């Protein structure tokens, strides 16, 4: 159980646009099976990873015990492969089933034409379904414009909750760069953060960047970041 300790509910600011998603990640949480599946989907860069992980990491804390798989659609890709060329189908079934009582699958376009995995969870899925196991799946991509999709498997997708990340506006932006900040102990102008917030406005992963950049570079620079400094710094997130 390798989750990261930022991707907690606590550090997730609330806003318009993702409110819904952040309290079906919670509700689902607080009752692990009572609604299966989850099925989370955004843009880039807009609390899908965050909020999977924090459904873990409180798991993690209010039921310890319990066996909770986060994983990458990728891993699951990468991990069906050595199965089958190391001749070893149980290893995994065993891993993916028997042993987790919740699973949590992220960025699932990665299985896009991958038809051989998608069956494969297709399965997994189903099994877990029928022993009240918690399924949450996070897609850059709503289930039906999964393209190269088995049916049956983006049907598995919306038999449940299927909630949306959408982009937050400036107000809730500057919060989540504050909240940011703290995360980092690093600290800045109140009018550079405000900078930051305003105009790196793509995703959240590029937001945190600057604020990480800049952070990066008050390190070196013992001195503070003024407006301009920081301006010529983040070059590559206002029109990247
Ligand atoms: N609602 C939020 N409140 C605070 N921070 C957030 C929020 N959403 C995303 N973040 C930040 O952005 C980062 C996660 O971006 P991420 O969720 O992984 O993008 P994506 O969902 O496309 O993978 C985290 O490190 C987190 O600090
Ligand atoms: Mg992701």
């Amino acid at each position: 159980t390798p989750l990261n300790p930022d991707y907690t509910f606590e550090n997730f600011v609330v806003g318009p646009g993702n409110s819904f998603a952040y309290h079906a990640a919670l509700e689902v949480a607080k009752h692990p099976g009572r609604y299966n599946p989850l099925f989370i989907y955004g843009g880039v860069g807009l609390g899908k990873t965050h909020l999977l992980q924090s459904i873990g990491n409180y798991v993690v804390q209010n039921e310890p015990d319990l066996r909770v798989m986060y994983i990458t659609s990728e891993k699951f890709l990468n991990d069906l492969v050595d199965s089958m060329k190391e001749g070893k189908l149980n290893e995994f079934r065993e891993k993916y089933r028997k042993k987790v009582d919740i699973l949590l699958i992220d960025d699932v376009q990665f299985l896009i034409g991958k038809t051989g995995v998608q069956t494969e969870l297709f399965h997994t899925f189903n099994e877990l379904h029928d022993s009240g196991k918690q399924i949450v799946i996070c897609s850059d991509r709503e289930p039906q414009k999964l393209s190269e999709f088995q049916d049956r498997l983006v049907s598995r997708f919306q038999m449940g909750l299927v909630a949306k990340l959408e982009p937050p506006d400036e107000e809730t932006r500057k919060s989540i760069a504050r909240k940011m900040l703290e995360i980092e102990h690093g600290e800045l102008p109140e009018e550079v953060l405000n900078f930051v917030a305003e105009n790196v406005d793509d995703n959240l992963r590029r937001l945190r960047g600057a604020i990480i950049k800049l952070l990066v570079y008050k390190e070196t620079t013992g001195k503070e970041v003024d407006l301009k400094e920081a301006i010529l710094l983040l070059k590559d997130f206002i029109k990247p």
